[PDB]
């Protein structure tokens, strides 16, 4: 089968001819119909040999969509032509956190070596993919493949992020977006389906700024040094109740830790190697908790694809083939995807 | 009245003779029965001139109990010899925090200039006290007043902190103590009494590890290098599901980032200028939650009155004079007050 | 003044000529704007003699909305002018609940009398109206009076209703709305704003369904013997996550348990003397929790001016005068005002 | 292998020799260590035919605890000798419900036969049972498995009803406890170690009442038509905040109606056919919630079995061998076994 690999260290992902697996005990093999491009692939591959310990030959895509195309020996509850999405964040299925679905944070999977599809694990930018185990699959009925394939980081990720703080957002609330691309976009629509927050966009990009008005955020503003005091001419004073920084640069910190409500919450979900929030007294208002979340839950994937089979999120997506996929990635790096690459196998 | 005063930028406290105020409407005078020493004291006395904004001359005490005295003009939901306790972080009342009874994350009190007893507003260490309005009192009956006196900060702050929490803190989970002191000292007991989890405190002195394992600690560890270690031994890899750091210094917050579980939670209470905690990825586990809470609710005052009430909270208290409120504050500097120093006025 | 009062049992309400009243301390002295009809001062005036305990003459009307015309003595946080809505379920302001601002769950009001205005204390359906504290005034800025009446109860009690379960109305849960009347057009809108919830909604009359649409339902069901099964039609047989009875007749609680989910809810909102929900195994679903709620929190009141301010809330209503009053609850009783009726005094 | 099994309609449980079953693919065999008997059991046998639905016979047992004897195909993540707990409301593991781990609410269990071991399934009073996937089985290390068995119902079932309502039980908070049987005696010491809710216990036994001192309730008073009274007495007008009534009877959930606090709670755990609770204006207090809980979730057996092996549940059991097992079922229709029978194979 086509698949799209890291190979070597400082070197572009290859499009590369490696077998099609079988499916394993507990396994199922999906014909892939979509995978997502993340910036986080982009981190992984900029690491230092010192630091990357996802092993090489590595098959990218942790954002995937497929059908089942084979059974492993006694799975049940999918029948071959069923259409689902991966659920990335792989935890052992056993411990506490697990127990609730919540296997983002599994606190077992490092030391058992379970590592995401994509991220240590084959990923999804193949024509086929080796699913673990059945708890692993959501199905999504008839929505479309590309559209879909964000949904399991794109949406999970930041639907997660707001999850966590929800009840804050009530109705009077200000949340404000810092990063309108993958996850920002779709973040904003989240907000706009579960909450009655404002939403305030941020980007350093005016076509952003244009994506972020078209799926509902109520205001978009520039980012950068005027960022916070333009943020607080539109909350009047008191702060923004939530940001939800996908951005993660020190900058983008700064601008949320200026602009948050007391009692109110900064989540840092993009990642910017040495980025942190300072959260100490006079640095941070009383009561504004902050935390850099990770991926999501299961019943979260699941209320991901219930919001987007509802009509509530539009995802803005730009296809391209397996053997475009290298080019996808540079088209990443530079900025030039409106919303969300996604690979279309053959 | 005898009263304790800060009345100078860089000088000791001074026991004076002021006016016994009377109450203007709405409001109530006290004949206190306890006044309270907390460290937050030591805090504002070492102030710079430039950053000291609570006026001069300041009758301190902001812990503090007493038996209703005078009824202002129009207030009726207290008789003369009530006993009660007051809640310290005054708020506009109106706000949508304020009507929630979280007047200490009232964002309109600052402009109103609505300030503390004992912090802005005259306090408690003195014969008679004001307090503004009958919402900021709450009925002790019974209670002993020098016991009674800390649950209105060294009761209430970590009984604010850990309720932000309360639902991580499950049978299995596992709640650090930073800091045995008078907050730490009553935190221990608090979380013996609303939670499951076991508690392991930290203390530079082996007489507040005694301390904190006559109040209820299953376990203690020095404070400092070896702490993270030790805290790890017996947490068993997991790490400590909660860390409610009552010192707040660099040293102990990164012993709390360096010991919290993956979807853990750090309360940093204590105050030392400058000190932060640093959330962001690779420096803190994933879904660890930072945040500096601040005194707290009235309903939680109520609550730690209650236990209180119960018997779930044995109080640790030396008691002074007000013409020992100078020395007793010079005991609190030098750390040698085991648990909460408390003035009894005359 | 002109007022509009309930004067002897069994009788309609009367437009009767009575003292403009002086606010004491404390008090504030509205000029009324806008008093809201609800169904409740029909349950109240059906009372036989033995049962009705709410004192004769009484001004009607605990909908209201005004603009402050005189202060109190002592009374501060309003200016004359300021517009304001009336927080209806007056309670002791002290208690546990109290300070909370949960009014409406105060365990003391009934022993120390404290009664709301239009339901025991004199009402809004007149030329002015007495506001017993300023904690009972929420601003409202520069929304119509008109529709801003009706957030006072038709808003504030689904809002409550809606708010004690809100974490189960996820993406892909269902709501049921049963009776599309004064509190069911609002309930439905605030499931759209403040959740992801589909909306079923459900009525005996056809113009009522069609009014659901308008204000945002996603379907709409003839009330009575086919209604469960049809509801089970569109839920699949899952069932309902949330059944929000606004009629609490037998018939629509015996529905509401019908269709009601595993591990779901039953509000019981609208009161029919004798109804009640039957709670037990075999009569109901595991897990699915059943209550009465009573109106609502100061804190939901805010957020309903809010959700109002935001333009997520159309308010339909009728105009009264007050000599219309006692025409309108006649009109009211036979079910022909579409939505809210609303009196607008001169 | 000797078994306990309900083997006609009417009749006695009865001990059989059976084969020992063998683990297919995915599935673990146990060695069973202990076996509880719970009182739903009873509801179970007195079933007329009509209404009994489980299949004859059926291996009795739905509270098991043992010692993985073998490993099905495929299963990893437990070793042979590890000592486990059976998880019981089994789900399909895949729907909403179950992805939290609330497999006592799966929406999909019924239409596709999954039914708990005891309850349909083959259960645990045999000398081995089989457990259908690794996710129903929660480690219990060194915890003495007699007191343990109870743990996975006795325990989880009011464990999780308490869990429904714990943000409700705080300081100040009264819980009142009906019923200090097996599951009641065990819902005392939930309350103690996970709230500062005080804590009243109801029995109509005087035995039973110092069972309920023994194992922390604060006060202790007699069931019947005074009780709601004594409650109030005790609680001074405010009623209770929580009422966990494991009897379930129409005098029980009575008196819970008449004394739950406003914005309160009332929890009806135990199973008397027809008996509700009427959740209506002037019935109830305003606020008062009311549930019919089942079970509980697997993330509350871990919570139940850490409270276990902390010190915080002192389980009161009787153990019986497996030839005792209609013995011990007479004895828990009499109401004698003060706190939970467990047959030890
Ligand atoms: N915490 C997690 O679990 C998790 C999961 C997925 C992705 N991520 C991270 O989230 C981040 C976003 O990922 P993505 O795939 O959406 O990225 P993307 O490349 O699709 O989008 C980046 C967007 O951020 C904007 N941007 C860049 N710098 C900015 C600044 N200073 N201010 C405002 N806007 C700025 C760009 O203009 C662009 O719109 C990445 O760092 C990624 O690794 C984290
Ligand atoms: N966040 C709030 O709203 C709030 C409210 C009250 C107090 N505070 C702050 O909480 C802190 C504690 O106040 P207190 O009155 O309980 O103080 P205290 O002087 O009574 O107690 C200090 C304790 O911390 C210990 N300690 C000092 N350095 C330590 C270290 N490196 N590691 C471990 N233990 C150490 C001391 O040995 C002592 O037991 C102060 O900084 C105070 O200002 C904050
Ligand atoms: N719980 C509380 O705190 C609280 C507060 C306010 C009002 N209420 C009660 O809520 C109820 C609704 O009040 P309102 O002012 O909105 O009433 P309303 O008269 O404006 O509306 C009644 C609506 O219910 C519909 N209806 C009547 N019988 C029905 C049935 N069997 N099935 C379906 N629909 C039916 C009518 O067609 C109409 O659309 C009343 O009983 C009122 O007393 C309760
Ligand atoms: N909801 C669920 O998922 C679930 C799970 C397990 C058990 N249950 C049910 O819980 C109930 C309790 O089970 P158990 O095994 O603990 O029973 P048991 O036979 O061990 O205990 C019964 C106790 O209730 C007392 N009692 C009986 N009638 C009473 C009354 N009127 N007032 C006060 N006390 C009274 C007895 O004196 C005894 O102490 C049963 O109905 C059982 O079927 C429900
Ligand atoms: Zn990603
Ligand atoms: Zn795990
Ligand atoms: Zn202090
Ligand atoms: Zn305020
Ligand atoms: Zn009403
Ligand atoms: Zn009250
Ligand atoms: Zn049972
Ligand atoms: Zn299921």
């Amino acid at each position: 089968m086509k698949a799209v690999q890291y190979t070597e260290i400082g070197s572009e992902p290859v499009v590369v001819d490696i077998p099609t697996p079988t499916p394993g005990p507990g396994e199922i093999l999906l014909k892939v119909t979509a995978a997502g491009l993340c910036h986080s692939d982009i981190h992984v591959m900029d690491m230092p040999a010192a630091q990357y310990a996802l092993g090489l030959p590595l098959t990218l895509g942790h954002e995937g969509v497929g059908t089942v195309a084979e059974l492993g020996e006694g799975v049940t509850g999918f029948g071959v032509g069923d259409a689902v999405a991966v659920y990335g964040p792989w935890g052992c299925g056993a411990c506490h956190a697990c127990a609730r679905g919540r296997e983002n944070y599994c606190t077992r999977a490092a030391d058992l070596g379970i590592t995401p599809p994509g991220l240590g694990s084959p990923g999804s930018m193949a024509e086929y993919m080796i699913v673990d185990s059945a708890r692993h699959l959501v199905p999504i009925g008839d929505l479309d493949p590309v559209a879909a394939a964000p949904l399991t980081d794109a949406g999970l990720t930041p639907y997660h992020a707001i999850s966590r703080v929800l009840p804050l957002l009530g109705p009077g609330s200000t949340a404000v977006v810092i990063g309108v691309g993958g996850l920002g976009h779709v973040g904003i629509q989240i907000l706009r389906a579960v909450s009655a927050a404002r939403v305030i966009a941020v980007d350093l990009d005016d076509d952003r700024l244009a994506l972020a008005r078209e799926v509902g955020a109520d205001a978009a503003v520039k980012s950068g040094a005027g960022a916070a005091d333009a943020i607080r001419e539109l909350t009047g004073g008191q702060g923004a109740t939530a940001v939800f920084d996908f951005v993660g640069a020190q900058s983008t910190i700064d601008t949320a830790q200026q602009v948050v409500a007391v009692d109110g919450h900064i989540s840092v979900v993009g990642i910017h190697a040495g980025a942190h929030a300072k959260v100490g007294f006079f640095m941070i208002p009383f009561g504004a908790s902050v935390v850099t979340p990770y991926w999501g839950t299961r019943s979260e994937l699941m209320e991901v694809v219930a919001l987007a089979r509802a009509g509530r999120l539009d995802i803005h997506t730009e296809t391209f083939t397996l053997d475009e996929g290298p080019a996808a990635y540079r088209r990443l790096r530079e900025g030039s995807i409106r919303g969300r690459g996604v690979v279309v196998p053959t």
